[PDB]
């Protein structure tokens, strides 16, 4: 059965242990791959693609324009169109109006949005089918107006990429498909090749080799940033005595099935909760799951924390900073103001995380590992730069400029002072 | 004389090489900086003290002080009035970036929203030694203050005599800084990232610094320290676009304003169109630089600076977007009309009466901005830099009945039966 803790008892040391996921080295094997793709373009990408993926491709980048539209079963198409629709609407609503701030008359300042010109989106491939991720990444890129959108998705063993991913890629305006994975794919995007466009920002979780390539390349002469660390998936469920045990169990298992390193945490808030029934439901439901071996492995390092009340339970969750938080408690919505650290939040009894994973409209590319303490999930803003713009009239300069001279003199920066002084003289000499 | 290029002459390799700043490749700096970081990680306050003694020439018993325990310095009235004006303009501009948090309900019973929450603990790097940078203290502390950050650590190396300057302290107090870390360099960054015996561990570290500070930030964002950073914000850069209507002495003063920051600064002049007297700008630069206290720094920055001729404004702004400057001053006729063409720039100053100095100090925009070409994908510090945006969703039964079937389909396609069953089990119990 799952390990149980009583929150009031926990020492500082035990709490720090609870908030730390299983630990992380990788950089040694990845750099030669990075450097090689940097030095030898596509040819090296293909060598690593034969070794690691067992696929011989002559054309590792396709213009998505040149690809035929995939053939989908109509129920599948319909569902992906609903996901697109909701994700599009949710992300499109994040556009900021851009208004002038004019505190001092003649001193006009504004913040404007510009798209990142070129972006790379990594979606695991081969046997993986992750059209959901393709949408979570490409839809905001589409909305932001990124000119080049490269999607890295390694092909199946017969040279062909997952058709559901292609469908989503075409719907969301992906320009280039990079039929490749791993660190070779990342480096290809960060550095550019003969046929791969160079990108300015790389998004999307992958394996150790992907994450490592991303982390190396962000600090490199490639001049590239990345979205976040987004490692093994996580869910923290808060449940009280009104939660249905089989539903609580099903939510825990929904993310535990992602892999044996996933982390799942149940916080029981208050009295009257049937922990035996929950445990019982977890074991039974896990036994009948196709991926029950991954889930059982993930549950082997999962845990239950008992909190005296909802306030203590949310306090624990805030310390943990879970990728996903499900709050299955009475009047869940009222607790929103107490949430501090959580990638994405699911409120009430009819909101399994599965809905956010797939089609609610929110983005499932989210910070794991504790990184929700300082990173947000992918959003429209992840694809934008905000440039500040200011303009002064003569009068504006007369009002503000003397303050600036004063401050510059204080810092010992006389040239900063004189850029103002010379202009004020010129204004006086015509006035 | 400043080196000159004509865009229409250059090959692609030549053109692309003008993107390069006068900075060391990152790996060389990581070698210099790594052992410092690990030293502070292993050995705490002792290591920081050792570095502060060696490099800042000061022996401190307390390297961290609680700001509430420090005296309120007394400032000359005019100085005080000027910083209070800057505070007020920076506050107003940043406070206006607060987002409304409207609910989206595409499908009935499917409600989603994005809400802002502050980063709990932040570290702010204010450069020092012979730099006095109270302006940067405001640029960083004011938005932290507006966001609600609970722990705010300000790091600032003690000046020649061995003291944190009083103007930095005034600004820190007015903006709610909680702790002052009286160190600088990569050892300051490490102390904040890892925490020490007396330095709070922070979640995010902000601020401009020299090549070594910047490299420390970049290294620690990949570390097990669990820390993020704002951006690579290194030595200041300005690109000025000037036409025939620009006054040459004003153009020269703008270039020099930022050249004086240090020998590793870079300044670019792009002449747009005809009629510009480049020799007058050059003479004006030379004459002005010779009268500057820091003319030495400025002359060294100018040695890797250059002038580019562009046939028109379109080509000028295209070049600027490639360079991707920290700061862009557009001193051309109808400057405001060119705003739509600007793609990569940290902060832009439009017209003839808008020297970068005003945004450096008090216009209200943020001066902590990406350098090196990082304006291609990073923004300057803003309110959002101090926030996380959490997505929140809630479905009614009706919402789940409508959306849930699509979710089951998608989860089936991906081979994720447990994701499907968290919906199916709810829908079955509804139907029972
Ligand atoms: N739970 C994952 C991280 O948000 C996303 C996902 C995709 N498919 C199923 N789940
Ligand atoms: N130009 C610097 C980087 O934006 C900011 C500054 C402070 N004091 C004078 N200038
Ligand atoms: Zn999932
Ligand atoms: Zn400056």
């Amino acid at each position: 059965p799952i390990k149980t803790y009583h929150l009031s008892n926990l020492t500082q040391t035990e709490l720090l242990s609870l908030k730390s996921r299983p630990r992380i080295s990788v950089f040694d094997i990845v750099n030669p791959i990075v450097d090689d793709v940097h030095a030898h373009g596509d040819a090296a990408v293909k060598q690593y693609t034969s070794k690691f993926d067992k696929v011989d491709l002559e054309n590792i980048v396709e213009l998505v324009s040149d690809l035929p539209d995939p053939v989908l079963d109509p129920a599948i198409k319909e569902a992906f169109d609903v996901a697109y629709s909701n994700i599009y609407a949710f992300h499109a609503a994040q556009k900021s109006p851009e208004k002038s701030v004019e505190n001092m008359k003649g001193v006009q300042c504004k913040r404007v949005a510009r798209s990142i010109n070129s972006v790379g989106l990594y979606v695991p491939g081969g046997t993986a089918v992750l059209p959901s991720t393709a949408l979570m990444l490409a839809v905001p890129a589409q909305i932001a107006g990124c000119k080049t959108i490269v999607l890295a998705n390694p092909p199946t063993r017969d040279g062909t990429t997952c058709k559901e991913v292609l469908y989503c890629a075409k719907k969301a305006g992906v320009t280039h498909l990079l039929k490749a994975g791993g660190a070779q794919a990342i480096s290809a995007m960060a550095w550019g090749t003969e046929t791969c466009p160079k990108v300015e920002k790389i998004f999307g979780p992958g394996n150790q080799y992907v994450t490592a390539a991303k982390m190396i390349l962000q600090n490199s002469e490639a001049m590239v940033s990345i979205d976040m660390p987004a490692g093994p998936s996580e869910v923290l469920v808060i449940a009280d005595k009104h939660a249905i045990p089989s539903h609580v169990a099903a939510d825990l298992l929904s993310q535990a099935e992602h892999g044996p390193d996933s982390q799942v945490v149940l916080v029981i808030a208050g009295d009257g909760v049937d922990q035996n029934a929950i445990q019982e439901e977890v074991s039974k439901q896990c036994q009948s799951l196709p991926r029950g071996e991954f889930a059982a492995k993930a549950l082997s390092h999962s845990f239950i924390v008992h909190a005296r009340d909802m306030l203590e339970a949310i306090t624990f969750s805030n310390m943990y900073a879970p990728e996903h938080l499900i709050i299955n408690v009475k009047d869940a919505e009222k607790w929103e103001s107490f949430i501090e650290n959580a990638g994405s939040v699911f409120l009430g009894s009819w909101t399994p995380e599965s809905v956010g994973d797939y089609a609610s409209g929110t983005n499932h590319v989210l910070p794991t590992y504790g990184y929700a303490r300082m990173y947000s999930g992918v959003s429209l803003d992840s694809f934008l730069k905000y440039i500040t713009v200011q303009s002064l009239t003569e009068e504006g300069l007369r009002k503000l400029g003397p303050y600036v001279e004063t401050m510059a003199e204080v810092e010992g920066l006389e040239a900063h002072k004189r850029a103002v002084t010379l202009r004020l003289q010129d204004i006086e000499a015509r006035q």
